[PDB]
């Protein structure tokens, strides 16, 4: 399967430069913009012609190639693979929040299988949680190979969304250009054959890459010439979509540590697997023995890692080697941008881990670090990062980034992050929209608040998606932008998504009468100081959100925002009202939808328990309590209890359960005592001054008198005995012979059924719809009732002196009578024992049907057959009918009728059936054996079964409909008139004088009464204890089943395994680890910023002064910068200056003595000094401003290396020290921070002002008293000559050296590192013998580490 047709592209989507939306361009227009090359020669190239699909063998799908130049844009490129992603993904295609670049060897390597399954299962939950793009090189060896290999496996469990793998490849290598460049683009389904023999190149494409960027120079089989544009590419992506660059390093050769070395110099992060081999390895060795303060790292050396490198890595020369260490140390001095992975030291599993440090470590602003936390799944994490920004003083930061992240938890569905992020003090009535509403004329829309704002901004992005039903739901639902069923445009569909519509559509999908009230007005902040205003706005925020989890069927977020608010029962009801029809709605039907549904369904089934759960805690602690609970009028919901609720929520199982049973019956007995029998109310009505004085003052006995008639029990009393009366009067009217005129009790009866025809009108027109009566049985039986005396009393009152009119009358007056002694059968149903008993019989009269149409077949075939048998001479009249009718029907109830039908037969026998004049007449018996066998012994029996099987399938049905039509018959006998059937006329012409006084008139109103808050607070704080309650008893309940407790077993021995290999694991390496345990300097030839100019070149063998060396030429050179003399320079006539002493220049003292022992010659010949420290190649002062010695203080401000646990790091047995190096602004190399000692001052005061104007710039309070008191200890180390480039043979630079030491490193920490002035950037360093640094600086720390016993 899966092959159906392939069409090509016409148009594509190219995304506009502002980032909000997709424009619509022709193919050939938006990829005009991409460039190649046809032969090195070519710098200008020709427009790409290759750009296509291709297709490889094995692989479903098509990869796309686009095959651009050098020169071209990045953001082109970008736009090309988004224009690919929003082709074939749709518009609201998922963002990738990662960039993963790959990078390492190019030649194939094996890797072992527990550190490649680790790599390849984190890669992939990485790739699949962020939606990454994952950018490697696109070839079909080693690491490309490994990583599409890994996404693979990705490309296959997975459907939908799959994330796209791009290569980016040279073009000059691969194998198939030519085949790729000719023809007519784009090229569909192209064919890829990567055995085909191209001559020059021999590397060919990886097959599982998703995209390919063939990047084109004009060469040919050279490698390399596409990784400035890759960086580029990555960079633009990072800034585009606002993701961080994470770059990943397995295995790797010399251009790997290049790459690396480049990564970490533009800030991106490098994450380097360790137990790789080769650079890798170095790499991961080089951190391990900077940073790593375990035990078993204390014996890292570089001797070793020097060793370990030249094993590896094998250079030619030992420069190449120096250079590749330098090169290694340098990518792992910023420990937040390198994270190494081991095996050995890190657990399975734990590589996703460690790319989220990386991005901890990348990303700056608190936000981001959280949003990405988040997209891993890592709360721990997250809960880390938040408790210590909450330590360290950073709340507002939190509050700022909160609304945003906690917004985001939201539309991803991770409620335990919504957790999170709502108990670190986040109101979640402040939530945010992202972009910022228009405004628009309707006063009701300008009302809502700014979270109202947030979740239609919910629905919208949820909306968005393909296939998604929310916008089936809405647009079907046929309604205008505030959600009235009426059925300009613009603001109809920029706004569709409104939480008000939602609520009208939800109120539709309740019941037809559910109306939710909102009250916006309490977000103003006038309100604020009102007591517990916090609860009602917290609350009524949760219920909105509420519905909208329910909406999406995210029943984790609805059960939190559902417990986090209160009327827990109304809302679990109406939840599952609203899931249960939604999930049979015409929105949700479709193919794809199937398990949705299911779960819809499933979801609804758990609110509806939940609901039922709740009610039995609460019957279960306080009874009295409870009821008080479902008796409350909940204002939101028009001021309708928990039962009404539940009755328009259509929950048959909330109605059955025993305590809103209980709540029913003491509202049918309206809340009264000594009221149970019918006996007790009956007597209590008969006798009122007698019996209800003594149950339980005029406003007492008044208040009892006035609640005992308006009780719903007393209405249903007055009306059956009024119908009994009726009944009673009316048998006897049609008993009794009627008289020559109109009778006084006709008279009667005739005022009393007008009065019942009102009553049916006034319910019929006054009380609910003409549908919803007519759909009752007992309301067509009443129109029946009122139809049949009015026709009876009109045939007798047209002519009552005529007899036949009489007679007539009385006939239809027997029917009267029937159904009016059928319906006094409407009052048995208020009985726990009749009213089941009538469900089940209107049940059984489906089998009673099945009996009359099997019976009718054997009646009218023997009837037929039984009157032509006895009488086959006669002529057809209704009296044949009437025999073919009549006989057979009574003889199945036992009366046969043998005397008759011997006589009928004309038998004169003594036997019945002898001696007759016909003999087929003697077949008349034989035939109805047959019938009565066929009637009485077969039929009879058979609905006997029938009914004994159909009364046990059907009777706990029964008895819930039952449960639910008690509260049907208390509802319909509450709002009923107490005055009775016949006096009802007076109860009308009082409703109609009431509705002429209150339309008309206007004199009166309705009067109520409203619960307290003290009781309100009461119930409220009952249920919320309640459902915490059950909640504990429920969970506790599923985790003690046997289903469970196996599962739970099952995953308990796995995890134990899981530690027993890991402990083996350390076995094996404690096995092998038994197994195992038994000096000249000479200065370059161009002086510094002299413009190019060059000294004369020497020897190593020729620098010292005690050797004579005849041919040495030096040259004259002075820079411009000396030549134009400053304050700071000395002149350039150096007679008449005294050295070896302290010499002042303007009365100021400088240290003009050198520390070397033969001193400082003064030449005769020109009075320029002579350097004691050797030849430079070069006389004149040259950058240098002082002649002779350049005294120069270096300021080494140093601390001990520490842990974040507080213990020092420690190496070769030895501690390390670290001091701040600053980064040179002219050659872009680290040094030591220092300068000239200037005029009047000391080494003290120059360490102190070149510190302070390097290292910190601009400088306070107590961290200038640190300073302060670190600077008060600082101890000269030594005076020593200095091999800086710029000394010449008449300026040398002389040092002395000032270290300030922080022994607990409490002052040293509150130095704010920013590289100043001559500086680039300055930082703190670790000192050791492997440091590239500048002039004789490594020596001058060799001499402070020596002093300090420090590591070196
Ligand atoms: C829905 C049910 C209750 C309908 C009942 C219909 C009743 C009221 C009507 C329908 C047909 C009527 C009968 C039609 C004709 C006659 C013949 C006349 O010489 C005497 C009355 C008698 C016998 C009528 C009695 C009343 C009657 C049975
Ligand atoms: C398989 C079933 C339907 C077979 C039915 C057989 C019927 C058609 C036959 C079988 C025997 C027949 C009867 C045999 C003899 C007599 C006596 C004669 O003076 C009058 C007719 C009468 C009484 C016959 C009536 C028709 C009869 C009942
Ligand atoms: C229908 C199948 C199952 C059985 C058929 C049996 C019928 C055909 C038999 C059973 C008993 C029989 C009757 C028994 C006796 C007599 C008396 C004789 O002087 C005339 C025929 C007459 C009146 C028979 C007519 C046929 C009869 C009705
Ligand atoms: C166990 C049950 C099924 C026993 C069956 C009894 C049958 C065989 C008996 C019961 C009544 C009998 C009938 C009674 C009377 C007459 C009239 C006579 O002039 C001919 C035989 C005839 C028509 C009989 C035929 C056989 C009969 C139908
Ligand atoms: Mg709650
Ligand atoms: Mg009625």
């Amino acid at each position: 399967a899966m092959i159906r047709q392939s069409v090509a592209a016409k148009t594509l989507l190219i995304e506009n430069e502002d980032g909000k939306g997709s424009t619509r361009m022709e193919v050939q227009d938006f990829m005009k913009r991409f460039h190649m090359h046809a032969s090195e020669d070519d710098k200008t190239g020709s427009p790409s012609t290759a750009w296509g699909t291709l297709r490889f063998p094995t692989k479903e799908a098509t990869a796309p190639y686009l095959r651009l130049s050098v020169n071209d844009d990045p953001e082109d490129a970008l736009l090309f693979v988004k224009a690919m992603l929003a082709q074939k993904y749709g518009e609201t295609y998922d963002r990738p929040s990662l960039i993963l670049s790959v990078t390492g060897g190019a030649r194939n390597f094996t890797l072992p299988p527990r550190l490649e399954t680790a790599i390849a299962k984190g890669l992939r939950l990485a790739a699949q949680r962020t939606n990454a793009w994952v950018v490697t090189g696109g070839t079909n060896t080693g690491v490309m190979k490994l990583t599409g290999q890994i996404m693979e496996a990705l490309s296959k469990t997975q459907s939908h969304f799959i994330p796209p793998t791009i290569g980016i490849a040279t073009y000059g290598v691969i194998i198939g250009g030519d085949d790729m460049t000719r023809g007519e683009p784009p090229k569909i389904g192209l064919e890829y054959e990567m055995h085909k023999k191209d001559p020059p190149k021999t590397t060919p494409l990886d097959d599982n890459h998703n995209l390919f960027l063939l990047v084109d120079d004009g060469s040919t089989n050279k490698f390399g010439k596409e990784i400035k544009f890759r960086a580029a590419f990555e960079n633009a992506a990072g800034q585009a979509f606002a993701a961080p660059v994470v770059t990943i390093v397995v295995q790797g050769g010399p251009g790997t540590l290049g790459t690396a070395l480049q990564a970490v110099r533009q800030g991106t992060p490098i994450v380097v697997v360790d137990g790789s081999g080769l650079a890798a390895d170095v790499l991961a060795y080089a951190y391990n023995f900077m940073h790593n303060p375990l035990t078993r790292f204390k014996s890292y050396t570089i001797d070793d890692l020097r060793q370990k490198v030249a094993q590896t890595f094998n250079p030619k020369s030992s420069q190449q080697l120096t250079n590749l260490l330098d090169s290694a140390l340098e990518c792992v001095q910023d420990p937040n941008l390198v994270v190494v992975y081991s095996l050995q030291e890190s657990g399975i599993d734990e590589f996703d881990d460690c790319i989220l440090k990386a991005i901890f470590s990348s990303q700056g602003k608190l936000g981001n670090k959280l949003k990405q936390a988040m997209y891993f799944d890592q709360l721990d994490v997250a809960k880390r990062a938040l408790s210590e920004a909450s330590k360290n003083g950073q709340h507002n930061e939190i509050a700022a980034c909160i609304n945003d992240n906690l917004m985001a938890a939201m539309m991803h569905n991770k409620p335990h992050f919504v957790e999170l992020y709502l108990g670190f003090d986040a109101k979640i009535y402040e939530l945010k929209p992202s972009e910022e509403v228009a405004k628009t004329n309707i006063t009701a829309l300008d009302e809502l608040p700014s979270f109202a704002l947030a979740i239609e901004e919910l629905y919208k992005r949820e909306a968005k998606k393909p296939h998604s039903h929310v916008q089936r739901l809405v647009s079907l639902s046929n309604t205008d932008v505030l959600g009235r069923h009426y059925r300009g445009r613009d603001l109809a569909n920029t706004r569709a998504y409104n939480v008000l519509r939602m609520d009208q559509i939800f109120a539709r999908l309740v019941s037809k009468d559910f109306s939710v009230n909102r009250d916006f007005t309490i977000y103003d902040s006038k309100y604020d100081k009102v007591p517990g205003i916090q609860f009602r706005r917290t609350a009524q925020a949760s219920h909105m959100l509420f519905l909208w989890a329910i909406c999406l069927d995210r029943f984790r977020m609805a059960r939190h925002f559902w417990l986090i608010g209160d009327q827990s029962i109304i809302n679990a009801l109406v939840a599952s009202r609203i899931l249960e029809r939604l999930s049979t709605h015409r929105a949700l039907q479709g193919p794809h939808l199937a398990e949705e549904r299911a779960k819809m369904q499933h979801n609804a089934k758990k609110f509806e328990e939940l609901a039922v759960g709740v009610l039995g805690e609460c019957h279960g602690s306080d009874s009295h309590m409870a009821s008080e609970m479902l008796h409350s009028k909940n204002d939101m919901f028009n001021k309708k209890n928990a039962i009404n609720i539940a009755y328009d929520a259509k929950s048959l199982a909330f109605l059955s359960h025993p305590a809103t049973q209980s709540v029913i019956n003491a509202d049918w007995y309206g809340h009264l005592k000594s009221v149970t029998s019918f006996w007790a109310v009956l007597f209590a009505f008969f006798f009122p001054f007698f019996v209800l004085p003594f149950i339980n003052g005029a406003h007492r006995l008044r208040r009892k008198f006035a609640k005992f008639y308006s009780a719903p029990y007393t209405r249903f009393i007055s009306d059956l005995l009024s119908h009994f009366v009726l009944c009673v009067v009316t048998s006897y009217f049609v008993l009794d012979k009627l008289e020559d005129t109109i009778s006084a009790i006709e008279w009667i009866l005739l005022v009393w059924f007008v009065a019942l025809l009102l009553e049916e009108l006034r319910q019929m027109i006054f009380c609910d719809g003409i549908a919803e009566y007519i759909s009752d049985t007992w309301n067509r039986l009443d129109l029946i009732m009122i139809t049949l005396f009015f026709v009876g009393f009109f045939t007798h009152a047209s002519d009552p002196s005529n007899q036949d009119s009489k007679v007539v009358s009385k006939g239809i007056h027997a029917f009267l009578v029937v159904v009016l002694w059928l319906r006094f059968m409407r009052y048995y149903a208020l009985s726990k024992n009749l009213g089941p008993k009538l469900i089940m019989m209107m049940e059984m009269m489906k089998d009673v049907s099945t009996f009359v149409f099997l019976l009718l077949i054997f009646l009218i075939g023997y009837g037929v057959a039984a009157q032509s048998l006895l009488s086959p001479d006669e002529d057809f009249s209704s009296r044949t009918f009437i025999g073919v009718l009549f006989r057979p029907y009574f003889q199945i109830y036992g009366e046969l009728f043998l005397d008759d039908l011997n006589s009928e037969a004309n038998c004169l026998g003594d036997t019945p059936f002898t001696e007759c004049s016909r003999e087929t007449v003697r077949m008349v018996p034989f035939f109805l054996a047959v019938y009565i066998l066929g009637s009485n012994v077969l039929l009879v029996n058979l609905l006997i079964a029938m009914f004994n099987d159909t009364y046990m399938k059907v009777q706990e049905a029964a008895e819930d409909l039952w449960r639910k039509q008690n509260y049907e018959l208390c509802a319909e006998y509450k709002d009923r008139p107490f005055l009775p059937a016949p006096f009802i006329l007076l109860a009308h012409v009082h409703m109609l004088f009431m509705r002429l006084l209150r339309l008309c008139g206007v004199h009166t109103q309705e009067h109520e009464k409203i619960q307290d808050d003290e009781t309100k607070r009461k119930i409220t704080t009952f249920e919320e204890l309640n459902t915490d309650k059950f909640l504990r008893r429920w969970e506790r309940e599923r985790q003690e089943m046997l289903e469970a407790r196996v599962k739970m077993t099952n995953d308990n021995v796995v995890q134990a395994m899981g530690m027993m290999d890991q402990l083996l694991e350390h076995m094996i390496s404690f096995r092998f680890s038994l197994d195992q345990q038994a000096e000249w300097y000479v200065p370059p030839e161009e002086y510094p910023k002299s413009g190019g100019v060059k000294r004369y070149l020497i020897d190593a063998s020729m620098v010292p002064l005690s050797i004579m060396c005849p041919s040495y030429d030096p040259v004259e050179y002075t820079h411009p910068s000396v030549a134009a003399q400053p304050v700071w320079a000395d002149p350039a006539d150096p007679r008449k200056i005294k050295f070896n002493v302290k010499d002042e220049v303007n009365g100021k003292v400088v240290d003009r003595t050198s520390c070397h022992p033969s001193g400082i010659s003064i030449d005769s010949n020109t009075g320029r000094p002579i350097n004691p420290w050797g030849r430079t190649g070069m006389t004149g002062r040259g950058l240098l401003g002082k002649w002779g010695v350049n005294q120069a203080a270096d300021t080494v401000v140093t601390r001990w290396k520490r842990s974040p646990d507080g213990s020092i790091l420690e190496r070769d047995g030895k501690k390390v020290l670290e001091f701040v190096a600053i980064q040179r602004q002219d050659n872009k190399m680290w040094a030591i921070p220092g300068g000239f000692v200037d005029n009047g001052e000391d080494v003290a005061l120059t360490s102190g002002r070149e510190f302070m104007e390097e290292a910190l710039g601009m400088g306070s309070a107590e961290s200038k008293d640190s300073l302060a008191a670190l600077f008060s200890s600082g101890t000269i180390v030594a005076r020593i000559y200095c091999e800086d480039p710029r000394n010449t043979d008449n300026a040398w630079v002389e040092t002395t050296c000032v270290n300030f030491h922080d022994e607990s490193g409490r002052h040293a920490a509150r130095l704010k590192l920013q590289g100043g002035d001559d500086a680039e950037h300055a930082r703190w360093m670790m000192v050791h013998g492997g440091l590239n640094l500048f002039a004789s600086h490594r020596t001058l720390l060799q001499h402070v580490t020596s002093a300090l016993n420090a590591y070196f």
